[PDB]
């Protein structure tokens, strides 16, 4: 039952092909209605790059840019696209980029995994999971 994954196959630019439950996970995060339904109308490209241990995930909408960098495993502060201020940590575990965010008791996860050349992106907050499929541009 052999598998292997490596951080660098997630490198490249990723077009959103698909989405299930996004608007709800965002409601769970406390995303205001305007940014919630507007965010869903945006078809953003996820752009991932890495320099060894150091990773950068960029999110581009036509009208915004949010971006973070980090050495994997080290806690770092994050300005999420919706204004949340989290203490984030990124690891590569079980063949996936894992982004754990913590903010005021509450917390969330975003896992990014290469699967058949597609990047599968599942977000989880307090039992509200979303999945979004990006294709390689
Ligand atoms: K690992």
């Amino acid at each position: 039952g052999s598998h292997m994954a490596s951080l660098k196959d997630l490198e490249g630019k990723w077009r959103l092909m698909e989405s299930h439950g996004f608007e709800e996970y965002m409601k769970e995060l406390g995303v205001g209605l305007a940014l919630r339904k507007m965010a869903a109308m945006a078809k953003p490209d996820c752009i991932i790059t890495c320099d060894g241990n150091n990773i950068t995930v960029k999110t581009e909408s036509t009208v915004k840019t949010t971006v973070f960098s980090c050495n994997l495993g080290e806690k770092f502060d994050e300005t999420t696209a919706d204004g949340r201020k989290t203490e984030t940590v990124c690891t590569f575990q079980d063949g996936a980029l894992v982004q754990h965010q913590q903010w005021d008791g509450k917390e969330s996860t975003i896992t990014r995994k290469l699967k058949d050349g597609k990047m599968i992106v599942e977000c989880v907050m307090n039992n509200a999971t979303c999945t979004r499929v990006y294709e390689k541009v």
